[PDB]
């Protein structure tokens, strides 16, 4: 039996990034306090979260609890002859409260120290000289669980002596000046088993995540009806969490259940793949930028193409002389002669997604032709709808031109966009017919969610929700150890985009304009 | 104080077909499958399924809740505090009718009810009663989980009349048969329906198993992680049938809970028509082709004018008129003079809609003239396409049917809502994806349901494939104002085993269907509803 097992001792703590290719581990989160008091100016969420976690009780099971205290301490009644929590904390700690919120409401205050004394201090508030007269207060106390809320010194013995059963560990993914830490976690002490959604709260997102110490017949009845070379031990990490509530586990499970569901099928490259069709994800942009975190992604290139798809431009040659690669191999000789497109200039790439954004239905001869005032206008069109139409069930940009796919390099895998604005706020659907999960899927995700955010600036709007729904949803074999390895990595909180609020209409964006903020993130993994 | 039937948990298991009567304007009720046996025997050659789930409830049993079942039924009777089993009673003439070769049935108490056959007329480890009082003392003296009434139609009716059934497992068997006997008629003051299960086939019918009733470290951790949860004028007890349910697995709650999500959260807005709606964006619904027909049945649905207007697409018309001449009035009101004029179609004859779906689907990229025009090998044949495609790609990743055509949609009487078809085949089976930017929820959706499942059976099988799944995603989805009080109606009915679809085999051309080549069978609903 263990102390903190049977006093049910956990620690609760907030930490953000501290002052200094950097490299990215859970120690990055270590930020406690400053100069006597807490980094940053104030969280609301996590100070709600953190009231909540510390005062909620359940009556129901105080029994067990008391049941097993008594027993560990040889004696039939606490005696020895309202339930609440008790909240611990060093010194320091308790003088930076300000006064209007001591003691601390509907909790058992205990201060951890060895000058105060309890004479100039009430009875329902403690004093303790050191850890152990803590355990010997909690056996003469009937309370449900035992909070440690710091400090860095409280932190530390508490931890190095094994009495913390979980810890209740804020990630607050921004930088601050801080002058003490959380003591570093020993990943074979702890390990992490549930990760909360992430937020925005004061100008910074942050999410939850907890370490642990190292009738219903009839459910049974309807299912009496209920693969792939994929092994127990191979996805150990992701199946030991119980709560995966950070929204990127919505990419993560759809590449989960391809490789345990998905159907064996044969490809043009030769590869193969596991296929499955049909799957929604749903980002919150009002609360983070969902860069993908489990492996290293850059933006440079996918903003560049979208700038490039704005102006409207079919010219590979373009993106090539910034750099961006993305459209090379589709504008090769050998690439078009295949494509029987024997009579198109290397890197002209046909009347592709730029070219029916903004002239749908004009003729196309050649990269270099003057298309001004020719075809329809979709992305004007849009954008006019949404303000001044918002309600509108028409505000559809579509890239697949039935008539052109056979002129274009390839035909698009991102069908259309739909857009939604309530409030205010605008929300973007976008229908993907084909899905690489392992490599295009993690840019796609963020190309249309930087998409959703130019469209909702430029129309004085508020960006809400990307919606992504996926067709053919399949995992390359070449891709399955390296999407072994990344399902077994826990997600950081999301990063922020940041758009120079001066632009304000669609076409005068440039690359300078967006910047991605705090952006925490596992090493990249060659998907290979 | 305490119930027999709750210290015994005692149970009702039966299966029920529908019974030769059958009529046109036929009315349905629960008691519509009430057909037990025929001539001593099953009125149904063999339901595997069914026995599945007959064999795993009658089998099941948890030793850990055994426990406290033992001191619960010590404490009732006044007493003190192999593998466990559980009983199952059968009326003389139903144990008569299972063969010999799966008798006594397996890993059960076999309990048999007779007057007129004692124990020495049994060679089967059994135990014979002769009272209904009698199989209580003998359950007072068993070790066992729970005690399943198997029938025949005597037994499950004093069983009944006793009082004596705390839950009736009800196997819906969805065709007709002849009966001779009969489940007692249920009492809806007696037993509520409270789970229903996802719909199946089996040998050529469709079933579903509905359920009556009488009338720690992470247990805390979940409610920290809701800390943050903190809306339409809709009451409690207006949903008051539809939140009773503990399990909804009938296919047809995808449709039934994307309303209810709708009227709690969703968002009030004004649209083009003026009545205002409540909405939602972005919603999937999956319907299992191989096992059920989607034809909703919390309300009454026909099919011949979706049909007439699903083949009038695939011919490329766009003539109004011809749907009109079948008595099909879907298009009717997009093609008034009015409505043209209000589109500023002003050159446009009364019921030509323009270059809408079926010019789409044959002709996409061809300049429209007007509806008798002979547009032959003008534009692009994507109906065509994707039949070949799925003929001889059947892995592309661009089999797709798109009816938004940008450069037209100002010519059409009105834009499409169905955006587009994309289709995946694996191991000969076919399933489709229609995404659908705009969903009268009210109206529409039912039939569009309909609509395109039956095109994936009709491209499926001109495609030699048999249909898998139909992946329904909604965009702008919608209920308007004027429907409120009649979803609130429709969304209190408890769903029937859907029908089935069939098809003329002979037909082996996407062009090559008619009117009479669908029969929907077994179609089971509650009545009509005008939505207003
Ligand atoms: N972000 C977060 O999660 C939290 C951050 N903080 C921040 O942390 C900082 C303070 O942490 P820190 O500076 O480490 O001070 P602490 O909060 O650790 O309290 C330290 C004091 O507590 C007393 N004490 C500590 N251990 C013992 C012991 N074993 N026996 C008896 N008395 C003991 C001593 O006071 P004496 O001199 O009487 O011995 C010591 O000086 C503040 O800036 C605060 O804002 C605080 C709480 C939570
Ligand atoms: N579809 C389904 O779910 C089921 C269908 N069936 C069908 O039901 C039909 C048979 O049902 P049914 O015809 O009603 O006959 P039952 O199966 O109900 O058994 C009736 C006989 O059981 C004995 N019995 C019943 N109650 C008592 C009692 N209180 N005390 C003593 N003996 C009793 C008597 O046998 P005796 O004459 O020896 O006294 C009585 O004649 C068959 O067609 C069978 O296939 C059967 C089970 C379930
Ligand atoms: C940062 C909040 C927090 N967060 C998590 N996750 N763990 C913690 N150990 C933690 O600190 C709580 C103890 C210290 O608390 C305060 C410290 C400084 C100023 C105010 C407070 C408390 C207040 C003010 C309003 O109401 C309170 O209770
Ligand atoms: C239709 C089955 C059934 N279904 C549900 N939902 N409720 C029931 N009360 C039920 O009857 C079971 C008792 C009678 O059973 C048989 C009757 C005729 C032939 C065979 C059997 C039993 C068999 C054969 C295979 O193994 C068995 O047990
Ligand atoms: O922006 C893109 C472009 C391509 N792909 C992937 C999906 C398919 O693996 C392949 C497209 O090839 P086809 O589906 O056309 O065969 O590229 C993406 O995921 N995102
Ligand atoms: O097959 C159809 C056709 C129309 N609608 C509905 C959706 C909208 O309520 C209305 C079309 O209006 P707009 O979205 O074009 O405004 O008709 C459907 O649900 N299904």
């Amino acid at each position: 039996e263990q102390v903190c097992d049977v006093f049910d001792i956990y620690a609760i703590c907030a930490c953000c990034k501290v002052e200094s290719n950097e490299v990215f581990n859970n120690y990055t989160f270590r930020g406690l306090g400053n100069k006597g008091v807490l980094p940053w100016k104030c969280i609301s969420l996590d100070m709600k979260y953190f009231r909540a976690v510390t005062t909620y009780v359940n009556e129901s099971k105080y029994e067990k609890l008391k049941y097993k205290r008594c027993k560990y301490l040889n004696k039939e009644t606490v005696d020895n002859v309202k339930l609440q929590n008790v909240v611990v904390m060093g010194r320091t700690n308790w003088e930076s409260i300000p006064k209007k919120f001591k003691p601390l409401s509907n909790r058992i205050n205990v201060i951890l120290s060895r000058t105060l004394k309890k004479e100039d201090f009430d009875e329902d508030v403690y004093i303790i000289n050191k850890v152990e007269d803590l355990i010997v207060l909690l056996g003469k106390l009937n309370y449900y669980k035992c909070f440690i809320l710091g400090g860095s010194v409280v932190y530390q013995e508490f931890l190095e002596k094994k009495l913390i059963k979980k810890i209740y560990f804020t990630r607050i993914n921004s930088t601050y000046e801080c002058d003490v830490f959380f003591p570093e976690i020993n990943e074979n002490e702890y390990q992490i088993i549930s990760v909360s959604d992430v937020y925005t709260s004061n100008n910074t997102t942050l999410d939850f995540i907890i370490y642990k110490k190292t009738e219903e017949d009839d459910f049974v009845y309807f299912n009496f009806n209920k693969k792939n070379s994929i092994h127990p031990n191979d996805f150990q990490i992701y199946n030991s969490l119980k709560y995966k509530y950070h929204p990127e586990y919505q990419y993560l499970n759809i590449i989960y259940d391809i490789m345990m569901n998905g159907n064996k099928q044969s490809d043009r490259t030769g590869v193969g793949v596991l296929s499955k069709f049909g799957y929604i994800m749903k980002f919150d942009l009002s609360q983070y930028f969902p860069l993908l975190t489990t492996k290293k992604l850059f933006l440079r290139g996918i903003i560049e193409e979208l700038l490039w798809f704005i102006r409207g431009e079919t010219n590979g040659n373009t993106l090539l002389n910034k750099n961006v690669r993305i459209w090379e191999a589709n504008g090769t000789r050998e690439f078009l002669d295949n494509r029987k497109l024997f009579h198109r200039e290397v890197n002209d790439l046909g009347p592709i997604y730029g070219f029916q954004w903004r002239h749908f239905g004009a003729e196309y001869t050649n990269m270099y032709d003057n298309y001004e005032n020719k075809g329809v206008d979709q992305l004007k069109n849009i954008i006019n709808l949404i303000k001044n139409d918002p309600t509108s069930r028409r505000i559809l940009l579509c890239a697949w031109n039935v008539k052109d796919l056979d002129q274009m390099a390839l035909p698009p895998c991102h069908i259309l966009c739909q857009f939604y604005v309530f409030d205010g706020k605008l929300s973007c659907i976008m229908y993907q017919r084909s899905c690489d999960l392992g490599l295009g899927v993690p840019f796609n995700i963020a190309s249309y969610s930087i998409f959703t955010h130019m469209i909702a600036q430029v129309c004085n709007l508020q960006p809400a929700q990307f919606i992504h729904v996926l067709g053919n949803a399949h995992v390359y074999n070449n891709h399955i150890d390296s999407l072994k390895i990344q399902l077994n990595r826990i997600p950081y909180p999301f990063p922020t985009l940041k758009l120079n609020p001066d632009i304000k209409n669609i076409e005068d964006f440039t690359i300078s304009d967006f910047t991605i903020q705090n952006y925490v993130h596992h090493e990249k993994i060659s998907m290979d």
